[PDB]
């Protein structure tokens, strides 16, 4: 679909530029543009001004036209703006970490979540695509808390641009590599923080990357127990131990010792 | 000790920033700073300018005067009218040499061998001194005249721009840690082996440091990969420094030896 550019500049109250939490209209910076909410019919919607460019805006086009899924956020059309379908949950980074005073997620919901996000990612490798951004800022949630992938900023193959968050970056990716190996690397440490409730790096913590505890567990200097997010009620060890082992094996160093994206749904499927 | 702005102007000819090869005298860029040959008082002598503060051209001239040691470039003096005088090591650097840049003679396997070793020599003695030196790669490692090891120039989305090539993960994710400076040191080893440079962009792979993977998945042994400009390179040994080099780059920082258990290994492999 194709927006008048006279529409979304005043349904966003022509780009109001402050904070939501002030009640203006900035949701965020990223994808490279400003995210700001707007109204469109009498459904809410989320806008991105586009700012460091028309190829990364027809590219972000071509990779949203063969990519829709029931877990992956929906472009709705276009404008230099861009439209998608608003997420009134946020990120699940803003979940695990309670911002804003929100109630903590259920061991049961965060299941559904790491499913949902994993369908979602088996459907970007189906259709040959690769992410390389995944991480839980990126990962929005829907009103039903559904899990919804997004900004697709990113979206034996080398390149001379390196680029993602590196708290998240397989090491192939690291160095340069681009493969969907990486993909599953970086969603060990979403599912790390699942379990944990922890962001994936701390300067103020031992160890600064959450996938360091990875080995803390396999040199036994700790347990998954000890880890695991307390603000759950629900969350018994079994289940547990069953997402951290696929973690685990997101999270290995050898891209080629990694779960394929289906096997990672097998595994969480089989988890519940 | 201290010089004169001037007379280090003068012996470096007006600090003739035309490379040595053509008739100048810079030697290299490195260290913030432009280096250039010279020559004064019966020493030839390496000077680093610097370039765009004063506290860390201060700053090293500590670090130097602690480390004082054998396998380590040896800091002469300073002028402050900035230049950094350093000991000139005249078979300039391992790459240069694994290279044969300019026609010089292949390097033995035995040489080598008393390379390796003095360099993890070096870099024991950094690491005493609590030093991540953050650079270790084969053309920061000089040789003098006897080829002796002088080691020298000591998470929202991003892109990276460091050199890849000889850089751990974790350095590369940005932690700053020795277990870093033992993953280079491996590159060099692989380096000393193969007489292959760590990158090579029309190589298959382009990293050096992939045919580790390259051997461990069975596609490729290290005897595929040996410098064939060597004569005396005797498969026990290579294998023994190529088991040294695996270990080093272990993908996890705290797989790896410290610098001390490179340099046992190093030595009981002659």
């Amino acid at each position: 679909h194709s927006f008048s550019f006279y529409e979304l500049k005043n349904v966003t109250n022509n780009f109001d530029e402050r904070p939501i939490s002030v009640g203006g209209n900035k949701m965020g910076e990223g994808g490279f543009g400003v995210v700001y909410k707007g109204y469109v019919n009498n459904t809410t919607v989320a806008v991105k001004k586009l700012a460091a460019l028309k190829q990364q805006f027809d590219q972000e086009i071509k990779v949203m036209a063969k990519c829709q899924h029931e877990n992956l956020v929906e472009l709705l059309g276009f404008s230099l703006c861009l439209v998608y379908v608003y997420m009134p949950n946020g990120s699940l980074l803003d979940r695990l970490s309670c911002l804003d005073g929100t109630p903590p997620l259920s061991w049961h919901m965060r299941c559904k979540i790491a499913q949902g996000a994993a369908n979602g990612i088996n459907f970007l490798h189906e259709n040959h695509h690769i992410h390389r951004n995944i991480k839980s800022a990126n990962i929005l949630l829907d009103e039903a808390f559904t899990a919804k992938i997004s900004d697709f900023g990113l979206a034996t193959v080398m390149t001379s641009r390196i680029v993602g968050t590196t708290a998240y970056m397989a090491p192939e990716a690291l160095r340069g590599e681009i493969t969907p190996k990486s993909d599953i690397y970086s969603f060990g440490v979403v599912l790390l923080e699942i379990i944990t409730g922890l962001p994936a790096v701390d300067e103020h913590r031992e160890p600064q990357l959450l996938l360091d505890i990875k080995e803390e567990i396999e040199d036994e200097e700790k347990t998954i127990e000890d880890y695991i997010d307390k603000k759950m009620n629900d969350a018994d060890s079994t289940s547990v131990e069953a997402m951290y082992s696929v973690a685990s094996q997101c999270l290995h160093e050898k891209k080629n010792k990694r779960p394929d994206i289906k096997k990672v749904q097998q595994l969480l499927q089989e988890m519940t």
